């Protein structure tokens, strides 16, 4: 799972039906906190 840090996906990281959209680092990126 992927808890923190970046994500490609929502479904597979461990925020269920709460993920972040792409805004850190230089190019477009997700984001977890949980």
């Amino acid at each position: 799972c992927v808890s923190s840090g970046i994500v490609d996906a929502c479904s597979e990281c461990c925020e269920p039906d709460k993920c972040i959209i792409m805004l850190p680092t230089w190019p477009p990126r997700y984001v977890c906190s949980v």
